[PDB]
């Protein structure tokens, strides 16, 4: 039905929100500290000196274990 | 259709996995450091001395901004 297409789109948008904002290929699993933006996979987070959301300096990267992983 | 029911269930299960493991009511937005388990809302994470998943000592709590929020 049309509701199947609407639900497929909601699922797609939610799955895309879980993907790294830089590479768009791997699941987000890393937090920039101290700002707390959690938007990258470990490989892109290792290569950024500034947060790509707020531009604050990255003092270190915290790995995050989420239940949805 | 039955396909619509299947997609509704996937969406529901994903949204339920995003809720605090202690209160089951608020969105997960906090990480226990250094272990990295990200399973609680701010209020439930604030008083735990040890991680509820792995029993490691909680040195501090890092707030996380998640794009799925
Ligand atoms: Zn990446
Ligand atoms: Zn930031
Ligand atoms: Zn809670
Ligand atoms: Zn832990």
């Amino acid at each position: 039905s049309q509701q199947t297409r609407v639900l497929q789109e909601k699922l797609r948008k939610l799955k895309e929100a879980m993907l790294c904002m830089v590479c768009c290929e791997e699941e987000i699993n890393s937090t920039f500290c101290p700002c707390g933006h959690t938007v990258c996979c470990e490989s892109c987070a290792a290569q950024l000196q500034s947060c790509p959301v707020c531009r604050s300096r990255v003092e270190h990267v915290q790995h995050v274990y989420l239940p949805t992983h």
